[PDB]
C-alpha cells in the first residue's frame, strides 16, 4: 500500500460518515469539549469509522517511515502514559474548567504542581489531543479530556494501568515467560518473580487484601479492588463495550417476568442497566463478598429498581443456589478462567438449569468475531466501506477491534495468565462441560469488541 | 475541525509527496521490507510529510472519539511497548528471515518461545505494522521490523527504555515530583524515592558501575552505559537526528585544515560521520574514560580515518587542554546541564578559545524551532505547534532528560540568554535545523 492509496481510502470512509451525519442533522465530531463523544451506532457508520481509524493509523505509520517508527516509539509512547499519570494524580481534569480557559499560573496553584513542570506536562497532552492551549499561557479542555471531568471511574482506569498492571505485571511479563514458560497459572506473574516458593501472592489477593491506601470512598482493605470495580463500571458507561449494547444483542424484553442470575456481576452495574430498561426482570448479582461491598452495593443501585436487583454472596465454583432461573449470565468472566476452571463453572450452571426453560448467556470476546444483529448482516454498500480484505471491518491483523481484543487478551494475560478465545474454542469448551450445549446466537454489535453468546441445553 | 476537513488536508499533503516521488522516479514507501525507510530530504516533501503525520493522527483520534480514546489508550498503549520488549529479548527480528516467511512453529523453536504465546505477541505487533502474517500460520517482516535485523543498536533502544527509563524513572516521576518538587538535582529521581539523604544514586552512576549483566561485547561493569552508548549511535545511523544531517547544517568543508574538539562525544560516532565526509578535519573526542572504552573506541573506529578521530580523556567541567582549536563541539550535551553547570562548561570553552579564530558549535533542541538551511500555515512552521510531530519528539526528549537527570530543553531565547550569562561576548551566528530534524546546529562566536 502507498500513501496516496491510503489517503484515497480514507476519503471513502469519511464520505459515508459525513453523509450520514448531514442527512440526519447530527452534530459533527470535533475536539471541542461540546463535541459528541461517539458516532452513531448505525452499522455502516461504525464499519466506516473502524476502517477510517485503521487507514488513518496506517497513514501516519507509513509517513513516519521505517527509520523513525521504532526510534520515535520508544521515546514517546511511554510518556503518553506518564502524561495521563500526572493529569490523574494531580486531578487536572477537574481543575481545568470545562467551558472556559485557565492560565498555567492559576492551574499551578489549584493542583500544587509547579508552573514550569505543569507546562511541560500539558504540552505533551496537547499532542494527543488531551487539552489544548487556546492562547499563550492558557489551558482549555478538549473532548478527549472533558469526558474525564468529574468522573473518578476514568481516573481509576488511568491509575490502575500505570500504577499496577504496567509496573507490576506487563513490564515483567518477559521475565515471567522465561521463568515459568507459557503459563495459565495466576501464580506465574510479575510480583512473584523473586518470591520464595510458597509465598507467592495472586493479583486478586493483592487487590482485596492491601489496605495501605484509599480510593473513591473506600478506605483501607480492598481499596485497590474497589478501584478495579470502578474501572469495570468505566467500560460500562460508554464506548465500545457500553452496557446498553447488551440491550441490542439479546431480546431481554422477550423474557417477560423472569429472573436473571448474574454470576460474577461485580457491583451489578450491568444488571442495573438491563433491569432499568426491562421492568419485568429480576437480577440476582452473585459475587464474592468484601467488607465494604454490601454498603457500597446498595448506595449506588438506582432506587427506582425497587429491589429487583439484589446481591447474593456466592463462590462461582460452588453449587449454584438459584435453580431453574430463566437466564444465567456471565459477563467477561470466563476469559479469566482456564479450561478446567471454566468447565467447573459451566457445570455448576448446567446443574441448576432447566434444559427446557433456562438459557446461559455470556458476554466475552470472540477473537475471530461474532455476527451482526441480523438487520446489519447484508452489506448494502461498497466493500471498501465495510470490509478489509477477507475480514469484517475492525478485524484482521491491523483491525482496530482486533487491536482492542489483543489489548484485553494481554490484560488478562498480564494479571492472571488468562486468554481470549475464538468462536470454535468457545463451542469446544462448552461442549466439554456438557455435550448438550449449543450456541444459538453470537451477536456482536458493530463497533463493539465483545459478543453476547446465548447457549441452550439441547 | 471535522473528519472531512482533516481528510481533505491529508489529500493536499499526500499530493505533494506523491507528485515528487513520481516526478523523480523514486520508489514509494510501503510496508514491504524492501521499502525505502525514509522519504526524500527535500524540504517541501518533509514539510508535507510532517503535516501529513499530524493530520493523520488527528483523524484517527477524532474517529476513535472522546468516549473510546482514554479507554483504549490505557488498555493498548503499554502493550505496544511490551510487544517490542518480547521481540527484543527473544531476538525475533533476527529469527524472522528478511525476505521469506517463517511458520510460527519454526519461529517458536528458533527463539524458545512457546508457539501459543508467540502468536499472541506477534498479533499485537501486526497492529502497529511490525511484522505481518502473509498466510495462515506464517510470519513475515515489514519495513518497520526489518530495520532492526542485525542491528543491536535498535535492540539497545528498546531495552534501555522498557527495562530502565520506564520502570525506574518515568513510572516514578509523579512520586519524584511530589517528594522533591520541580527539581533540577539529578539525585531527585525515581530510584532514590526511599534513599537516605546523602546516599542517593545517579543515573550515570548506575550506568557505569552496575556489573550484573552484559551487552553487545561488554561483560560486567558498565554494560548498561555501553548499551546506552549503543542507543546514542542508534539515533545517528538514521532518521530524524541522523549524523549526516550535521553535514547539511554547517559548512564543515569550509573550515579547511582544522581540528574539532568533541566535548562529550560518546564513542565518537558523530565525529566519525563528519570526519569521513571531510578529510581535512581532525576530531579530538573528549569523554569520561571507562575500563572498556579505549579498546571499544578504536575497534569501531573506521580504519579509513587514519587516526584523524582520536580519544582524549577529559572532564567536561575541567580546564580545556586544547587551546585555540577551530571548533569546540558539543552535541546534545547541554540539555542535560542546568544553567550553572552548563555555564561552567561554556566558560571552560571560552578560556581555551581564540575569539578571532575559534567557533563554538552545539547541537541541541531549540524548542520553538531553528531556521532551515539556506536553500530550504498557522503561526507555526511545519512539524511545530501544540500538535506538531517534531514538537512531540522534542517533548519526548525533554521528558527523557527530565526523567533520568531532571534536565530540560530550551527555546532559542533561553539558549542565547544562557550563553550571554556565561560570556557577554557570545553571539548566535547561526541556528540551522533541517526540516524533519528535531535538533538545531547552533554556531556561537565571541565578538
Ligand atoms: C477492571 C476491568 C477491566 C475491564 C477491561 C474491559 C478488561 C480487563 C481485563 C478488566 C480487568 C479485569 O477484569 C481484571 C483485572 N484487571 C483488569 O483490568
Ligand atoms: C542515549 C541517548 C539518548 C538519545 C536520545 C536521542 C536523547 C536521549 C536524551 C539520550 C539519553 C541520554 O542522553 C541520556 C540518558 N538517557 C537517554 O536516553
Amino acid at each position: 500500500v502507498t500513501l496516496a492509496e491510503l489517503a484515497s481510502d480514507i476519503q471513502s470512509q469519511v464520505k459515508v460518515i459525513d453523509t450520514y451525519l448531514t442527512e440526519h442533522n447530527l452534530p459533527q465530531p470535533t475536539f471541542a469539549p461540546d463535541s459528541p463523544r461517539e458516532l452513531p451506532l448505525d452499522a455502516n457508520v461504525q464499519r466506516a469509522r473502524l476502517l477510517l481509524i485503521e487507514k488513518a493509523m496506517a497513514l501516519s505509520n507509513l509517513a513516519i517511515g521505517a527509520a523513525d517508527n521504532l526510534r520515535w516509539h520508544c521515546m514517546n509512547n511511554k510518556f503518553d502514559d506518564m502524561t495521563l499519570h500526572f493529569l490523574a494524580r494531580y486531578n487536572i481534569f477537574d481543575a481545568v474548567p470545562r467551558d472556559e480557559p485557565i492560565s498555567y499560573a492559576e492551574l499551578s496553584k489549584k493542583v500544587g504542581l509547579a508552573e514550569h513542570r505543569l507546562r511541560r506536562i500539558m504540552s505533551m497532552a496537547y499532542t494527543q489531543h488531551y487539552f489544548c492551549t487556546p492562547k499563550p499561557g492558557f489551558v482549555a479542555h478538549t473532548s478527549n479530556s472533558a469526558m474525564a471531568i468529574g468522573d473518578p471511574l476514568a481516573l481509576a482506569w488511568i491509575l490502575h494501568n500505570i500504577e499496577e498492571v504496567q509496573p507490576w505485571y506487563s513490564n515483567k511479563l518477559v521475565d515471567a515467560t522465561m521463568k515459568w514458560g507459557d503459563s495459565i497459572d495466576p501464580k506465574h506473574t510479575g510480583p512473584n518473580l523473586n518470591a520464595k516458593p510458597g509465598e507467592e501472592k495472586l493479583f486478586y489477593e493483592i487487590m482485596e487484601e492491601d489496605d495501605q491506601g484509599e480510593w473513591n470512598g473506600v478506605k483501607g482493605k480492598g481499596f485497590r479492588l474497589w478501584r478495579l470495580y470502578d474501572t469495570d463500571k468505566f467500560f460500562g458507561t460508554g464506548g465500545a463495550i457500553k452496557g446498553t449494547n447488551l440491550l441490542r444483542a439479546f431480546d431481554w424484553g422477550g423474557l417477560g417476568k423472569a429472573t436473571v442470575v448474574d454470576i460474577g456481576g461485580i457491583t451489578g452495574h450491568l444488571a442495573s442497566t438491563v433491569a432499568l430498561a426491562n421492568p419485568d426482570l429480576t437480577f440476582i448479582v452473585q459475587e464474592r463478598n468484601q467488607p465494604w461491598y454490601e454498603k457500597q452495593f446498595y448506595e449506588q443501585l438506582p432506587a427506582e429498581l425497587n429491589g429487583r436487583v439484589s446481591y447474593m454472596p456466592h463462590d462461582k465454583y460452588a453449587e449454584q443456589p438459584v435453580k431453574g432461573a430463566d437466564v444465567y449470565f456471565m459477563s467477561t468472566v470466563l476469559h479469566k478462567e482456564p479450561d478446567d476452571k471454566a468447565i467447573t463453572i459451566l457445570r455448576r450452571c448446567v446443574e441448576a438449569m432447566d434444559p427446557n426453560k433456562s438459557r446461559l448467556l455470556t458476554r466475552d470476546i470472540v477473537m475471530d468475531g461474532g455476527d451482526p444483529p441480523a438487520e446489519d448482516a447484508v452489506i448494502n454498500g461498497r466493500a471498501i466501506n465495510s470490509k478489509e480484505g477477507s475480514y469484517e471491518a475492525g478485524l484482521g491483523p491491523t483491525g482496530v477491534i482486533t487491536r482492542l481484543n489483543i489489548g484485553i487478551d494481554f490484560q488478562v494475560l498480564a494479571v492472571v495468565n488468562g486468554f481470549e478465545r475464538t468462536r470454535e474454542e468457545w463451542v469446544t469448551l462448552f461442549k466439554k462441560a456438557d455435550p448438550r450445549f449449543a450456541l444459538k446466537g453470537c451477536i456482536q454489535t458493530v463497533g463493539n469488541c465483545a459478543a453476547l453468546m446465548e447457549w441452550i441445553l439441547e
